[PDB]
């Protein structure tokens, strides 16, 4: 799904800290 990429950002969430 296009939403699913969204998620992949969530990913940067606990990698940007």
């Amino acid at each position: 799904r296009s939403k699913d990429l969204r998620h992949a950002f969530r990913s940067m969430f606990p990698s940007s800290e």
